[PDB]
């Protein structure tokens, strides 16, 4: 997989590595498991304890990622010490060295991201008990980051992987296909080279674009509710099976929450330093251009989307709703969340 796509790919500042390869004396590389803007990560065994299994994260050599990446590190050194026991439900980190240049980080290996394995399965949705399994675990995850003074920042499908991504074959008689189903819907949390603490410098732009808040687009300062914003982008995403938002223009995103949610507060509308997006304490926007058209037509009030009417899913969408209140200091809290009756048959 690891062919040159361009006369601008050379292996700048990728590793040069191959499969079989040893790193530490310790470390051999077996598969590649992915890449990223930051990197590789490739599939290991530690021989240093018995040929158990490790997912390694090699960071490219710019300084740009390298600094991303110290504080990844630090992050998750301060987590294994405020949870020695590694109940907290984030991804664990065991070791991290130099090698080459490069720096790696040594995480326990999990599967594939729910990204993966959606799209994998044709976008078909996730069954609504897995749902609240999947939003539960996610809730708790974050929850512990936040009462440790941390945002991510960064939430989305590719950050959530299963423990065990081994799925049962279901042919589908009454609506002809194969259909997929993940055993064990136990997941964890990964990527922290963007989560920031209070005290900590925040920059301005932050969350990946269809799950990025309000309060950030318009620049109104963020912290933890934004990742609450995030979850239930996330939640949505995974009950319907696409994203919520599709979009990639801070216009039409504010558009689309506006169609979906209903308008944006005045406090937020006089409150924001970006007033290029509104005219006289209403959206810029005019619904009849194609951008309009297009807006109207792939998306919908939130409440449109319920397939069903039990209970269960009625308790759903009433914490989507409450996770995607406009306003930050508003907004449902993970503590608050974790309380809700959509999750009491679970705790
Ligand atoms: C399939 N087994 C597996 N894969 C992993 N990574 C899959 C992957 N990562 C990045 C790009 C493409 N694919 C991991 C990680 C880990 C650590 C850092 C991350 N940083 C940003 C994004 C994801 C990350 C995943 C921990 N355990 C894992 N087990």
């Amino acid at each position: 997989s690891r062919r040159a796509k361009s006369v601008e790919d050379d292996a700048e500042g990728h590793l040069i590595y191959h499969v079989g390869d040893w790193l530490q004396e310790r470390y051999e590389i077996v598969s590649t498991l992915g890449e990223g803007t930051f990197g590789r990560v490739v599939q290991c065994v530690d021989h240093r304890r018995g040929g158990a299994r490790v997912a390694l994260k090699i960071i490219k050599n710019v300084e740009k990622y390298k600094e991303a990446a110290r504080l990844e590190i630090n992050v998750l050194e301060k987590i294994n010490e405020k949870d020695p026991d590694n109940k907290n439900l984030c991804v664990q980190m065991f070791d991290w060295f130099d090698y080459h240049g490069h720096m790696c980080i040594s995480f326990e290996l999990l599967g594939l991201s729910t990204f993966d394995f959606l799209k994998d399965n044709n976008y078909l949705p996730y069954p609504i008990h897995q749902v609240r399994h999947m939003a539960f675990q996610l809730c708790q995850a974050v929850k512990f980051l936040h009462d440790n003074k941390l945002t991510h920042t960064d939430l989305k499908p590719e950050n959530i992987l299963f423990v065990n991504s081994d799925y049962e074959l279901t042919y589908n008689l009454e609506k002809k296909r194969d259909e997929r189903s993940v055993k064990s819907t136990a997941v964890r949390v990964v990527d922290f080279g963007s989560a920031t603490f209070d005290h900590e410098h925040h920059s301005t732009i932050v969350s990946t674009r269809h799950y990025r808040a309000p309060e950030v687009i318009l620049e109104l300062g963020w912290s933890q509710p934004c990742d609450v914003w995030s979850i239930g982008c996330i939640i949505f995403e995974y009950y319907v099976g696409f994203t919520l938002f599709q979009t990639h223009d801070n216009r039409e995103h504010l558009a689309m929450m506006e169609r979906i949610l209903g308008p944006i507060p005045s406090r937020m509308i006089r409150k924001t330093r970006k007033q290029k997006y509104f005219y006289r304490g209403r959206l810029d926007w005019d619904e009849n251009t194609s951008a309009g058209r297009y807006v109207r037509e792939n998306c919908k009030p939130l409440r449109r989307y319920l397939t069903s009417e039990a209970e269960e899913h009625h308790q759903l969408f009433d914490l989507i709703e409450s996770m995607l209140e406009y306003e930050p200091a508003k907004r449902l809290t993970l503590g608050e969340a974790l309380q809700h009756p959509f999750f009491a048959r679970l705790r």
